[PDB]
């Protein structure tokens, strides 16, 4: 229920996938699950990340220079060596014989247990992780050692300034140092990040009741503790190693902080911090559900414990962070960040609304360079890469070497321009359940504006007075480009003019809700009257192309597409969810064929739900079928191989509403169990996928249990499946706190102020603290 555990050894990805999924983290760091007593091999992987901390390298493939940001693996501050009888004691798959390891997620630790078979005899370790949430810099480790024999047993006790960056396989071609270490000294490392002058430092102290520890001299860029014990049999000895992380990045002076944390803290101190936040965090954040299925209470769980480590307000009000793809629990892509946020930052507003307030901070700050990034591709206004790291330049490649022909060809990633309305949705989505408009005033406003004049500046008015956005590409990855032609993108993505049509709708409705703050920021950014009717004009004459079947077409010319014979793929290859691979090796591009890795014209639903998109079309002048839902999204099902994990359960909540309730629920709970199950093996080896996780509560809490927030009001309209007894959360809307309790036939709503609110569609009046139930 509250305990993820794993019993027994596994190997190579599946070991490395456990390690991510036992990840703690507080918005600071982010400390991988890997046993202490490990370094980096088939089996294990240490990794220690820091918000925001990352190292440009520069390595040479084909006589042309590839410059990587890399999100660092700190020195590794838990490794352990031990010696019995000066002999070292080998612990590995062909020595250990009992390994369970489990992150409680009603306190936040992680812990370890190992039997491990010596010449003496039998070895029990027993390892307890924290990280402290509110002292976010520190880390604790508790070791517990015994063994059925007497014998001298030296414990080294290191911080590992040897390592590289090394979690991701197809990664390690390049240049993997990030850093050099300029300085050990007593209990503390220190390092610099080669091209990025961030000084990284980590200091710890190692204590025992029963022994002293002493700084020595160990082997280069390694700071080293020992101490020395005689066991007594079956009589257990303990240790802690307290462990303080700082940089320059958020820091004036990280090695005197450093300094002055090690002696002001201590590891049980860390455990009592963890399990007193994670206590008091659990009191709302809950979401019960008592279904027929035996782990999905876990998972849910599991889902909103990593994404609270991944950003928490005790520690992101003095970042300079957002969530990367893979949170801070390792190094699959880069720790870079991505429209992901989308997946996330709903979440935190509906939750955590103080958190959702330091990640939208990221993006405001990067304004200016997302200035800079239009000027360097002949844009204006601001547009906002599609990865994002350090500075907020452009972090995809701009070249990729083809591996058939060892020639570079264009890589068009980053022409998924839609990522800029991504970041203006979510700061609308922030606004709208907090009414913390002081975000819009503080730089948000500006962002919009700025954003504005990119789209705005971009679109193209032909004979007939429409609009048409070319050289795009919308979330399906699969479609860079036309057929017989290497120009990247095409025109008339319906999600990227979907969305930008909402973003001029609210533009336009902040003019005249916020007329001040409006005409402010409009004089700063010199949004004059000229782009002002732009906008208005552009809001009204947008593309779409719709066939006489009612269906939207995801680009222009999309119908004029081959189609593919998905079920002769699945036959000779099995797995399709590759599909733009498979048919690549065989010399074919997918831009010639109707397939899709994920939810395109469909991701406008989950952004902005059926009625909102619905009304969209309407205003761009085109005229749907009653039916358009189901329609469109057979369609698109037909031809989506799910080729990312967020695929799924943007059908699966487009599914409850067609009440299509067995579907829907196998798509929640084929992606909910993504990460957990591993079939295909690895899967989370270079971290958790922060994005499904956020994205399935969204399925639990917004579709099935029907709660929306941002369209205004609270709107309440659950469809539980017959198997889901009982539903239970919490939100927070505009510093109202609602507690919810559904059932297949009924629901119950409470808030504990006066609010407003519609259930069913019916507009229902909720006193304070006064619960109301709706059958």
């Amino acid at each position: 229920a509250w305990r993820l555990m794993y019993n027994g050894l596994e190997t190579e990805k599946r070991a490395y996938g456990q390690e991510s999924l036992l990840t703690l983290g507080n918005g600071y760091v982010g400390w991988r699950g890997a046993s202490v007593f490990q370094s980096f091999d088939e089996h294990n992987y240490p990794g220690l990340y820091v918000a925001g901390v990352f190292n440009q390298t520069r390595t040479e493939v084909a006589n042309k220079d590839v410059v990587n940001e890399d999100m660092v693996n700190l020195p590794n501050p838990q490794l352990f060596k031990l010696t019995l009888d000066d002999q070292p004691v080998v612990i590995n798959h062909d020595t250990i014989t009992h390994r369970e390891a489990g992150v409680d997620f009603q306190n936040g630790l992680f812990t370890e247990e190992l039997t491990v078979a010596v010449p003496q005899g039998q070895l029990t370790l027993r390892t307890v992780k924290a990280v402290d949430p509110k002292q976010y810099h520190m880390l604790g480790i508790q070791l517990a050692i015994t063994a059925d024999f007497s014998a001298q047993l030296q414990v080294e006790s290191i911080i590992d300034g040897t390592l590289l960056n090394q979690n991701v396989a197809r990664y390690r071609a390049f240049d993997s140092r990030e850093f050099n270490v300029t300085e050990i000294a007593g209990d503390i490392l220190t390092a610099k990040t080669r091209s990025t002058d961030i000084d990284i430092v980590v200091g710890a102290e190692t204590t025992s009741d029963v022994m002293t520890f002493q700084n020595v001299e160990g082997p280069a860029d390694m700071q080293v503790s020992t101490g020395e014990v005689t066991l007594q049999t079956n009589q257990t000895v303990q240790i802690d190693k307290l462990i303080a992380i700082g940089t320059s990045y958020e820091l004036s002076e990280p090695l005197v902080f450093v300094q002055a944390a090690l002696a002001t803290h201590s590891v049980d101190k860390v455990i009592e911090s963890s399990t007193a936040y994670w206590q008091e965090v659990w009191e709302t954040a809950d979401i019960q559900l008592d279904s027929d299925d035996p782990d999905m209470q876990l998972m849910i769980r599991m889902n909103i414990f990593h994404i609270r480590q991944a950003a928490q307000h005790e520690a992101n009000k003095d970042l300079d962070a957002s969530v990367g793809s893979r949170g801070l629990t390792g190094e699959g892509y880069r720790g870079h960040i991505f429209w992901d946020e989308i997946f996330v930052v709903p979440y935190y507003a509906a939750n955590d609304p103080e958190t959702a307030r330091d990640i939208l901070r990221y993006r405001i700050k990067r304004i200016d360079a997302a200035k800079k990034n239009a000027i360097l591709d002949g844009e204006a206004g601001a547009m906002f890469p599609w990865q994002s790291g350090m500075y907020g330049d452009e972090q995809s490649q701009f070249i990729h070497l083809n591996t058939v022909n060892n020639e570079w060809e264009p890589d068009n990633s980053r022409l998924q321009r839609h990522v800029s309305l991504t970041i203006a949705y979510n700061i609308w989505v922030y606004t709208q359940i907090t009414g913390d408009t002081s975000l819009l005033r503080e730089g948000g406003l500006e962002l919009l504006l700025e954003t504005t004049k990119f789209w705005l500046n971009k679109a193209e008015e032909d004979a007939d007075g429409r609009y048409h956005i070319a050289g795009v590409m919308g979330p399906d990855e699969y479609h860079e480009a036309y057929p017989g032609t290497e120009a990247g993108g095409i025109k008339d993505n319906a999600y990227t003019n979907l969305m930008l049509t909402w973003s001029l709708n609210w533009l336009l409705e902040l003019a005249e809700t916020q007329t001040e703050m409006f005409e402010s920021v409009a004089h700063e950014t010199d949004f004059g009257s000229d782009w002002l009717n732009l906008a208005k004009n552009v809001s009204k004459g947008l593309a779409l192309e719709i066939s006489p079947e009612g269906i939207i077409a995801q680009y222009a010319g999309y119908f004029d597409l081959e189609a593919v014979d998905f079920a002769a793929y699945e036959a000779k290859y099995g797995d399709i969810h590759r599909i733009d691979r498979l048919l690549k090796a065989e010399g074919l591009s997918p831009d010639d064929y109707q397939v899709a890795k994920q939810a395109d014209t469909l991701m406008t639903i989950y952004n902005l739900g059926n009625r909102h998109m619905a009304k969209l079309v309407a205003q761009l002048g085109y005229d749907l079928p009653e039916n358009w839902l189901a329609l469109n999204k057979d369609y698109y099902l037909a031809r989506t191989v799910h080729g990312s994990t967020t695929s799924r359960p943007v059908f699966a909540g487009i599914d409850v509403t067609l009440n299509n309730m067995d579907e829907a629920l196998d798509y929640l709970t084929t992606a909910i169990g993504s990460d957990y199950y591993d079939i295909q093996g690895g899967t989370t080896a270079e971290g958790v996928h922060i994005g499904v996780m956020g994205e399935t509560l969204e399925v639990i809490q917004n579709e099935f249990g029907g709660v929306m927030l941002r369209d205004g009001l609270v709107s309440i309209a659950p469809n539980l499946p017959t198997s889901w007894h009982r539903l239970a959360f919490t939100q927070k809307y505009r510093g109202t706190m609602l507690t919810f309790e559904m059932t297949p036939e009924a629901v119950t709503v409470m808030a504990d102020a006066p609010l407003d609110v519609e259930v069913y569609g019916q507009p229902v009046s909720l006193a304070a603290n006064t619960a109301q139930t709706f059958t």
